[PDB]
């Protein structure tokens, strides 16, 4: 089509004109009114995702209006609705359960438990 695609390895961005593609190749932010410049294309791509508030993945639980960027975040969230606590501590006199793996990992660090 009329769009100008970026040819940098891994990049999926496209632009209305060659002008904006050239500015993109100079690692200038694509967002109107930002103007920030970056040392590499890696730094540029990391930055522009901060401007995004797009959360494409909706919670499937009826009544819930929450939305998510990543599938793992949505999957973890659904456990709040189901009450699932998949991670159980292995120590003899603890028996503590966790909803998210990061909470289970935090418990193993803070207290010396299996
Ligand atoms: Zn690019
Ligand atoms: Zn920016
Ligand atoms: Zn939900
Ligand atoms: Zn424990």
């Amino acid at each position: 089509c009329a769009a100008y695609q970026c040819n940098m390895e891994g990049c999926t961005m496209s632009f209305s004109s060659e002008k904006q593609l050239m500015l993109h190749k100079r690692n200038i932010c694509p967002i109107k009114g930002c103007g920030k410049n970056f040392f590499s294309h890696k730094y540029l791509v990391q930055h522009q995702r901060v401007h995004s508030d797009d959360r494409p993945l909706k919670c499937p639980w009826k009544g819930c209006k929450m939305t998510f960027k990543w599938a793992w975040s949505r999957t973890e969230h659904i456990r709040v609705h189901t009450g699932a606590r998949p991670y159980v501590c292995a120590e003899p006199d603890c028996g503590q359960t966790f909803r998210f793996v990061s909470d289970f990992s935090r418990h193993k660090r803070k207290t010396g438990h299996s």
